[PDB]
């Protein structure tokens, strides 16, 4: 357990919580470049148990992702739904490796 | 403007106005025909916004007005829905040769 330390001692009793963000300041992000990744998963409407409405793939454009585009009409209000879904998770595996730069931290 | 005018003089500081509506009467209607404007106009349920529903134009030809037929049945009671929707508008665009005919007004 000791191999994976990365600091020289334990939280003692009271030591006091410094706080690095003590004024407002938009970031500078900075990772390594396989610290953060997007996963994604296929949301399956095209099924053949979802007869009803009519569903095709949809392309983000730029982070290449891929959802879907659905449309359903209903006859008793003669409006008709749309519905572009897209499903992601954005997980970052190495928080370490990923570092914000603060400046004009004072007061 | 006075090209248009239809009247022999204005309307006066103080004259009275009379009521021709002085008993309850069935009335007789007369026109000009094409006096009476019917605005009728489409409802594209056909679009790719309304997949569940089925849709279809229905011709009434009596009059001469171009409707809607849809349908769209749910599975959980294996029903159908059947609207047959018309859109349109009666308008009279020339009130002036629209006439009518009052019989037994005596109050």
């Amino acid at each position: 357990q000791r191999a994976y330390a990365n600091v020289n001692t334990s939280l003692a009793d009271a030591m006091a919580v410094n706080i690095l963000n003590v004024k407002d300041a938009r970031t500078n992000v900075f990772w390594a470049d396989d610290a953060i990744r997007i996963v994604s998963q296929p949301i399956p409407a095209n099924h053949e148990l979802f007869a009803g409405m009519k569903t095709t793939s949809f392309s983000i454009p730029d982070v290449g992702l891929n959802g879907i585009f659905a449309t359903q009409g209903d006859i008793s209000t003669l409006s008709g739904l749309c519905r572009i879904a897209l499903w992601y998770g954005v997980n970052a595996t190495r928080p370490e490796a990923i570092g914000v730069g603060l400046p004009g931290q004072t007061a």
